[PDB]
């Protein structure tokens, strides 16, 4: 059996506020990454869970001014180059303090939910596990694993 604390829910906004810089390290050290909101299908079932809940995502602004996309930690990051966004009134922003951008669960307008913000503000995120599946079974490939401690 396995009863310890790793065990961070996936989907799951996490009450416990945490910085960008804060919240990606967390979701990466315990075993996902911030949850990427690109496409309705997507936005659509953030919307729900975010009711009037404000927390962030995988969209954070790069140095050079580009938007990419959390992919873990270290792991190459992706460049928003969708077609689709849902850039606020104005968004995204050009304040210098601004980088990171947080879903805006309150917005009214789901189209309207984007928004840009210092990635300092203390604010709730979503970690998520790969969309790795099996499907054949050539090997085992498997090895004695141990307990790990922090």
């Amino acid at each position: 059996g396995s009863s310890g604390s790793s065990g961070v829910k996936f989907l799951t906004v996490n009450d416990d506020i945490l910085s960008m810089p804060q919240a990606r390290n967390f979701c990466a050290s315990a075993g996902g990454y911030l949850a990427d909101d690109l496409g309705d299908d997507k936005n659509n079932f953030y919307s729900s869970i975010a009711a009037n809940t404000q927390f962030w995502i995988g969209l954070f602004k790069n140095s050079d001014g580009q938007f990419y996309w959390d992919r873990g930690q270290g792991i190459n990051p992706d460049l928003l180059n969708q077609p689709i966004t849902y850039w606020a009134n104005g968004e995204p922003s050009n304040d210098p303090t601004r980088q990171c951008v947080y879903f805006d669960g309150r917005s009214g307008d789901k189209s309207k939910v984007w928004t840009t913000d210092t990635c300092a503000t203390p604010r709730p995120f979503i970690c998520q596990k790969h969309r790795y599946d099996s499907d054949h079974k050539p090997n085992t490939i498997g090895d004695a694993s141990g307990p790990s401690s922090g």
